[PDB]
């Protein structure tokens, strides 16, 4: 199995935001994500909300299995902008 890098704007910003806040890259868009504390989840959510210009919550971040899933939420906002 091989890591899949981010494919579009939504995946790149989501992947990068996760890595920046936690200090560790998710590896790829399908990799299982490590568990976060609520502060890291809130920061990721705030940053994604600002960039996507739509509401992304700490719960959205916490319930995402991988970056692809979280980026899907971000993508819905980018295409509606
Ligand atoms: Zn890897
Ligand atoms: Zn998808």
């Amino acid at each position: 199995n091989v890591d899949v890098p981010p494919r579009d704007a939504a995946e790149r910003v989501t992947f990068a935001t996760w890595a920046i806040v936690t200090g560790k890259s998710p590896g790829g868009i399908f990799n299982e994500l490590p568990r976060l504390d609520d502060e890291a989840a809130a920061k990721i959510a705030q940053r994604l909300s600002e960039r996507a210009e739509g509401p992304i919550t700490a719960e959205d971040v916490l319930t995402s299995s991988n970056i692809e899933a979280l980026a899907d939420k971000v993508r819905t906002y980018l295409e509606a902008g």
